């Protein structure tokens, strides 16, 4: 008789649980804006009459 | 009596769930607009006045 607890604490703390999924970090980058703009410069067209 | 060693038990390590805050974010802002189409000026000979 006279011993207690072996100090042997072996529940996990906060069960462990390193894991970043799917959007993780960062993932694939949102979308690209479209960029639109002016087409062919025709400038001086045809000469009429 | 008392018996050492009983499993004193508890959180040992301490841990810390998962996660991941990695989700897209912001993207590009409007892609580079502009004004396509006959990006030109009038022609050549035409009618003289």
């Amino acid at each position: 008789g006279a011993p207690g607890a072996p100090g042997s604490q072996g529940a996990p703390g906060l069960q462990g649980a390193p894991g970043a999924p799917g959007s993780q970090g960062a993932p694939g980058l949102q979308g690209a804006p479209g960029a639109p703009g002016s087409q062919g410069a025709p400038g001086l067209q045809g000469a009429p009459g």
